[PDB]
């Protein structure tokens, strides 16, 4: 609510690819790729083997232009600024003739004065795109040596010249796509006296009886007179003011600094995904000039404290995040790009993947440096579902120059994405890089330079991870943790590392070590740890057809970039799991076994609070049809590891955990209130649905706030033969004082391959109507790791990847704006037994 005018220049651009002097229509914001792709100048880039066919783009520079009127009212406004909140990446901005900007840094938002060289009638912006890869050939070759960045798929590793998405260029579960555009939105506003350049809400002080804030201006005046002004900031809840300041000023031209004082009394907090409510403020500051309000911006405030502690202990050195006062586990995921394309992710992908967060039971995602700087959607989403933020800087995986230019460069996107990040009650700290100290020290790289390079590399790491990034953060965001590197100290090959710090395991994968390895190597916090899977069928489909699928084909070698991979998988899959012959089946036990190995996981670091305080799984999402470590298919498909990370984050859970001939049952909450007068009940059933022994009871127990405690134990020996650890499960039940259920598990005494799992048919009865199918399931004998698969991309289920227990009914509900009435949803069963004779 204020007096300018914006036009967003977001229709009738044309691209041409350099001195062809052919253009034709372009989609801004938006790719290079895309343009051609959309002009069948392109094959489907994820089909296939068309990775190879689509690479000659990176080597061509690539012109857009696109014309607009002005009015002569507009022409006299006071100011005229064009916006430019994202280009991809060494762009030349010409308007009118002039060339307002030579840009350089995909990660900054430009912001141009452009009044005196706009033109009544027609205007003409044309932007020169260079070839990232032709910009830097001259930089490496002056460079005498090749940066070790390996995920960058081409020989001469050009990305770390380049302040542009890392993943572009490739990655361990990525296409290189190394593209170019518009890839964030072109605004033009015309304006009165000044706009607003930046509003910080900055919290000085929060308790139950009081909230003070310190509302921080900088107000760009752009005429050049002294301007009388009134500033006022609103402060509203759901509508309603709370409180409202205001402060009589007189504008100078050039940057003005206005700092006004508010306070909250009896603040209604933000508390994290399962505290309850992530409640936002909304903060208005308006510019008035006499009867005229002629800059107005807002932010959505949540008024908490998050401290990440990060102390010297009995144990080494702890790491974790409270809130509100309270230690919170943290339970979340790394999320990568949503796309190789950026532009092409919509508002519904963006709040699709925060539903499948928040149904997940997450509190905590890590925005990893190989990636972008989110746009401000994906804050507001996490503002809204109460997910905490942890922000890496855009580095990962390799040392990166440190020459004064290239630190200017960084600077400058520092202090954007600050400016820009730091108003979001989600966000809770800033991590300098993805793993580059672990790289410089251990993956080697040493052997790979001459030691006068290797000490440049290592004071240009300090000159940029412990010395620019850090003093920017205290600078810009004061009150905000900042780590150097992720993890910071722990090494996943020296035990004695493991007490300090975050860790990223990688013994479970890389060293193929167990997934019963993570019940006895604990991590502070685990930042980084992870499983591949195949995605399911109708994900393979997609850029496979039906003669490509096999275990390490062509295709499935070209889908996967891990190059060790395929193999990992059947090793892993061998261990617990009877390998099917058909690529279908194996691709059913797969989802399978991420989902189940990871789980365990996830169990292990809840279980070991409060030695181990948090957990983010390596990884949430995928970027494009690919074999990942993703519990979310490119397609938004819940492969079993989605269902399960659900289940072992639920607030209260059942974990009993067998090793040694042994039983332990430990009752985990992360409830804020003290559970009293509970019971665990366990019961011993076969895969035919009768009891063995009688019912087990623990009564009078206490669930405390926040713990892990173990309140059963029992040997095996003497409780059940070998012949029944192979016949039959352990059904738990936690119930109130008055019966009710609280917690449910189902526990197996051996590996599955090593189960005498029943011939069964799983019977289904369905209810079809317009975008939705209820399923009743029924098996008179247990069927294990069912999976409900339809053909229909994007089917959302209430429940998948479960046990169905013997003669237990079981209802489940499938969703889809594409489920007709009439045609009866395709629908196909598996589970373990079906998958060998
Ligand atoms: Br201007
Ligand atoms: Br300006
Ligand atoms: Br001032
Ligand atoms: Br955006
Ligand atoms: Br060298
Ligand atoms: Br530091
Ligand atoms: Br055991
Ligand atoms: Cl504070
Ligand atoms: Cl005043
Ligand atoms: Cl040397
Ligand atoms: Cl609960
Ligand atoms: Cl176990
Ligand atoms: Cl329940």
């Amino acid at each position: 609510n204020d007096t300018s005018e914006v036009m967003l220049l977001d229709t009738g651009w044309e691209f041409s690819q350099s001195g062809t002097e052919k253009w034709m229509p372009a989609t801004v914001p938006g790719t290079v790729h895309q343009d051609l792709i959309s002009h069948e100048l392109l094959p489907n880039p994820f089909y296939g083997m068309n990775e190879k066919k689509i690479q000659w783009v990176e080597n061509e520079d690539w012109e857009y232009r696109t014309s607009f009127i002005v009015s002569e009212e507009q022409l006299n406004r006071d100011g005229i600024q064009l916006i430019f909140e994202g280009l991809d990446t060494y762009a030349d901005v010409y308007l009118n003739g002039s060339l307002l900007l030579k840009a350089d840094n995909m990660f900054v938002g430009y912001t141009l004065p452009v009044k005196s060289v706009l033109r009544k009638g027609e205007n003409h912006l044309y932007i020169y795109f260079h070839s990232p890869i032709r910009q830097t050939l001259p930089q490496y070759a002056s460079n005498g040596f090749n940066y070790p960045a390996d995920n960058d798929h081409h020989e001469k590793h050009l990305s770390v010249f380049s302040r542009k998405a890392p993943y572009s260029y490739g990655w361990d579960w990525g296409i290189r796509m190394v593209t170019s555009g518009v890839w964030r939105p072109v605004t033009l506003r015309f304006y009165d006296i000044a706009t607003i350049s930046d509003y910080y809400v900055r919290q000085l002080s929060l308790t139950d009886e009081n909230a003070r804030l310190s509302n921080e201006l900088i107000v760009n005046q752009i005429v050049p007179q002294k301007i009388p002004a009134e500033v006022r900031v609103n402060v509203s809840l759901n509508g309603t003011t709370v409180t409202e300041v205001k402060q009589q000023v007189t504008l100078q031209p050039g940057i003005n600094h206005i700092t006004l004082p508010a306070e909250v009394t009896n603040p209604v907090r933000w508390m994290p995904n399962g505290w309850g409510t992530p409640t936002l403020y909304d903060f208005s500051a308006q510019i008035a000039c006499g009867d005229r309000i002629v800059a107005e911006q807002s932010h959505r405030i949540g008024l908490r404290t998050i401290r990440v502690v990060n102390e010297k202990d009995k144990d080494g050195e702890s790491f974790y995040f409270e809130v509100n006062g309270i230690p919170m586990f943290a339970k979340g995921a790394n999320y990568i790009p949503q796309d190789a394309l950026l532009p092409n992710v919509t508002t519904e992908r963006y709040q699709t993947l925060f539903r499948d967060m928040k149904e997940a039971n997450m509190n905590m995602v890590r925005i990893w440096g190989g990636g972008t700087y989110e746009n401000n959607l994906f804050y507001d989403l996490a503002d809204e579902n109460g997910i905490l933020v942890w922000q890496d800087f855009m580095f990962a995986c390799t040392p990166y120059p440190s020459d004064p230019t290239f630190l200017k460069r960084v600077e400058a996107e520092a202090v954007y994405n600050i400016r820009r990040l730091r108003n979001h009650a989600s966000l809770a700290m800033w991590c300098g890089n993805n793993e580059i100290l672990e790289a410089l020290k251990y993956w080697g790289f040493e052997k790979k330079f001459t030691p006068e390079v290797y000490q440049g590399l290592m004071h240009g790491y300090d000159k940029l991870f412990r010395e620019l990034l850090p003093s920017t953060v205290k600078e810009f965001d004061s009150d905000r943790f900042y780590v150097h590197s992720s993890p910071y100290l722990a090494n996943w090959g020296r035990p004695e590392s493991w007490g300090t710090g975050d860790s990223h395991n990688w013994g479970v994968w890389y060293g193929k070590k167990p997934f019963e390895s993570l019940d006895t190597d604990l991590p502070r916090f685990m930042s980084e740890f992870g499983f591949q899977s195949f995605p399911e069928m109708k994900t393979i489909a997609a850029f496979a057809a039906p003669e490509d699928y096999q275990i390490e084909s062509e295709v499935m070698n070209a889908h996967q970039k891990s190059s060790i991979g395929n193999s990992l998988i059947r090793t892993y899959m061998e261990r617990d799991y009877i390998i099917p012959e058909s690529f279908e089946d194996f691709v059913y036990v797969g989802l399978v076994l991420q989902g189940q190995g990871m789980r365990h996981g996830l169990e292990a670091h809840r279980r070991n609070r409060p030695y181990c305080m948090g957990t983010l799984y390596w990884q949430l999402n995928d970027s494009w049809p690919v074999v990942s470590w993703s519990s979310i298919d490119y397609y938004g498909n819940w492969k079993a590891l989605h269902y399960q990370a659900k289940r072992a984050f639920a607030p209260v859970l059942i974990n009993p955990i067998q090793q040694n001939d042994s039983l332990s049952v430990y009752l985990i909450s992360d409830r804020l209130d003290t559970m009293e007068q509970m019971t665990l009940e366990m019961k011993v059933v076969d895969f035919d649905g009768k009891t063995l022994g009688k019912k087990i009871q623990v009564h009078s127990l206490e669930v405390p706030a926040n713990t892990s405690k173990c309140v059963y134990r029992a040997k095996l020996d003497g409780w059940l033969t070998p012949e029944d650890c192979r016949r039959s499960f352990l059904k738990l039940i936690l119930k109130d004082k008055s019966g009710h259920q609280v917690a449910e598990s189902v526990h197996f005494f051996r590996k599955t391959k090593d189960l005498q799992l029943p011939p069964t048919s799983v019977s289904y009865q369905m209810k079809q109507t317009d975008g939705k199918c209820e399923l009743t399931l029924f098996s008179s004998m247990l069927a294990k790791d069912i999976f409900i698969e339809t053909p229909l991309q994007g089917a959302r289920y209430s429940d998948n990847f479960f046990d169905l227990l013997p003669g237990e009914r079981k209802k489940v509900i499938i969703t889809s704006p594409r489920i007709k009435k009439g045609e009866e949803l395709p629908v196909n069963i598996k589970h373990i037994r079906e998958t060998y004779k």
